[PDB]
């Protein structure tokens, strides 16, 4: 299924979201180049302005996506599942905060790859840091640790996402992740991801919405 991330593939993703009394949904398209670990992707929030702020969508908003430079092929497990796809099931704790619970689908539908997610939040603060938006507009640049465990023949990963305050703050959100495939037959040895994202605004966009782009490059070996 790595055969299937050469040359660019088109992307579609969709957020089905509640947090506390509040339902939203997102709908993102774009293109991902796995080639050179680069995505762009719009994304719109169609139902009005969001109750959370962007950056906290970001990364359960397709790490196939991920470049793998040649000498690690063979530990790339996020496009070894395709085209069947696998279930990426994420728990994100916010420092002081509430939590994120999220469970997607990531997997191919013709020639587009899609990410169908859907994602509980608890326990939010009024006037923290996530309600009441605080966060800057922006987003810091991470190493994603991927271990295997044969067990759910699958991958495991965690990190810690550092969000700008608008006051110099940082809060920060723990990520805890699963990995599992759908179909048959695809395990690395412990590596990471370096990522990097820039976000920005279409200016003739009234819609309350996101554009991203992100680079994404495997290391460890
Ligand atoms: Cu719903």
């Amino acid at each position: 299924g790595e055969e299937l991330f050469t040359g660019v593939v088109p992307i579609l993703i969709e957020l089905d979201g509640h947090v506390n009394g509040h339902h939203f949904f997102v709908r993102g398209e774009g293109e991902g180049d796995a080639t050179i670990g680069k995505l762009s992707l719009k994304f719109i929030a169609t139902t009005g302005k969001l109750p959370v702020p962007w950056p906290t969508l970001v990364t359960t908003l397709v790490q196939c996506f991920s470049r793998y430079p040649d000498h690690m092929k063979r530990h790339d497990f996020f496009k070894s599942a395709m085209p069947e796809g696998y279930v990426q099931e994420r728990t994100i704790y916010f420092k002081d905060d509430g939590t994120y619970k999220t469970r997607a689908e990531v997997k191919f539908e013709g020639d587009t790859l899609v990410n169908r997610i859907e994602l509980k939040g608890i326990d939010f603060k009024e006037d923290g840091n996530i309600l009441g938006h605080k966060l800057e507009y922006n987003f810091n640049s991470h190493k994603v640790y991927i271990t295997a465990d044969k067990q759910n023949n699958g991958i495991k990963a965690n990190f810690t996402i550092r969000h700008n305050v608008e006051d110099g703050s940082v809060q920060l959100a723990d990520h805890y992740q699963q990995n599992t495939p759908i179909g048959d037959g695809p395990l690395p040895d412990d590596h990471y991801l370096s990522t990097q994202t820039i976000l920005s605004k279409d200016l003739n966009e009234k819609r309350d919405h996101m554009v991203l782009l992100e680079y994404v490059t495997a290391a460890g070996i």
